[PDB]
């Protein structure tokens, strides 16, 4: 289940941290990017899509499939204002 989050930017970020990542994994398998924690009061937290679990596919136009930790984190960090956050709900 892929979807699209519509974000403003907070001063302290997005409100969420994550693992994974090429080299990085955080599931044995898999390099993608997961949601670790949801800040409490964050812009992702007022949304109230993201969850704890979720794999990061893109925000904005930046791909978060196949990327380094840092690559990732770069990504979160350096964003435009306005974020199109795509994810991937887990099935299992």
């Amino acid at each position: 289940k892929i979807m699209e989050i519509k974000l403003i930017k907070g001063p302290k970020g997005l409100g969420f941290s994550i693992a994974g990542g090429v080299g990085n994994q955080h599931i044995p398998g898999d390099n993608s990017i997961y949601v670790t924690k949801i800040i409490e009061g964050g812009a992702a937290h007022k949304d109230g899509k993201l969850q704890i679990g979720d794999k990061l596919l893109a925000v904005n136009s930046v791909s978060l499939e196949e990327v380094t930790h840092e690559e990732a984190v770069t990504a979160l960090k350096n964003t435009s204002d306005f974020v199109y956050l795509k994810v991937a709900k887990p099935t299992s």
